[PDB]
């Protein structure tokens, strides 16, 4: 019996610059900080036992803003990093379409067909993120915790919980930054209680 609050960091410079991030990082934008503040307010009542995020700076910032001085430990897990995009990182979409037009199309249109030479495949992400989630519920029996991660990780996770095949990874709902998704873990099973709720952000 564990309650998992899930979300992804807000807007970053590269986000608005439409540059792909992955393992490279970039600071939050003013808007990204406001979104986190607002999410931090919505969770002021939830009795969080802890917070897990990736080792990425943009995720850590969001977590610190959300914790806002509350006595809560923040743990960083590599298994929650965004998909490693290899050669695509730090490059814009237009720039990428110039290099690997097909792979780029598969990425968004046929995820299950995405097979980069050095980057990470979607199932690689889903698998390690699942481990993280499992180790997290293992360490928090009878507790509620928050997980701040990234777009893709969040999506592969939702897919595992919804039992959706990876080819339908990008299916709705869209997962906004700092959106709230709640997963209830009873008897070892994952129940999607709330998905992508974006009130507070409005």
């Amino acid at each position: 019996a564990t309650t998992l609050y899930l979300t992804r960091h807000g807007e970053t410079k590269w986000n608005v610059e439409r540059r792909m991030q992955g393992w490279q990082d970039s600071p939050l934008t003013e808007k990204g900080r406001q979104d986190a503040m607002r999410l931090g307010k919505r969770l002021e009542a939830v009795e969080l036992a802890a917070i897990y995020t990736s080792t990425s700076g943009r995720a850590l910032e969001t977590a610190e803003i959300v914790r806002g001085g509350r006595l809560i430990p923040i743990y960083q897990d590599e298994r929650l990093r965004e998909i490693h995009l290899g050669d695509w990182e730090g490059k814009t979409h237009d720039e990428i379409r110039q290099m690997d037009p097909i792979a780029f199309d598969h990425f968004w249109q046929a995820p299950h067909l995405y097979a980069p030479q050095r980057g990470e495949r979607f199932c690689d992400v889903q698998q390690r993120a699942l481990e993280a989630v499992q180790s997290i519920v293992d360490r928090h029996e009878g507790e509620t915790v928050l997980i701040v991660t990234h777009g893709v990780v969040l999506k592969t996770l939702m897919a595992a919980f919804k039992d959706t095949p990876l080819d339908h990874l990008w299916s709705p709902p869209y997962m906004y930054g700092t959106s709230v998704t709640i997963i209830e873990v009873d008897g070892g099973t994952f129940h999607v209680a709330v998905e992508g709720d974006v009130s507070h952000i409005e």
